């Protein structure tokens, strides 16, 4: 796995009681960080996740999203 997956472990814990379907982005970031190379690879593919997602899911996926780009 990618260093990115790190960061992205770190993420799930912080949003973890904003999130709901903890689970279900727990195995799409499972995924991705095996895939992606770089933090910035993660971020733009969730910047998809969000767009095929629907509500609360997309709601799900945001959180942690915005999180690892730290957009205050």
């Amino acid at each position: 796995g990618s260093v990115v997956k790190e960061k992205l472990e770190k993420a799930l814990i912080e949003v973890r009681p904003y999130v709901e379907y903890y689970n279900e982005l727990k195995a799409l970031v499972s995924k991705i960080s095996s895939s992606v190379n770089d933090l910035e690879e993660a971020i733009v593919v969730l910047r998809e996740e969000e767009k095929k997602a629907s509500e609360p899911f997309k709601t799900d996926i945001r959180i942690l999203l915005d999180f690892l780009e730290s957009k205050p």
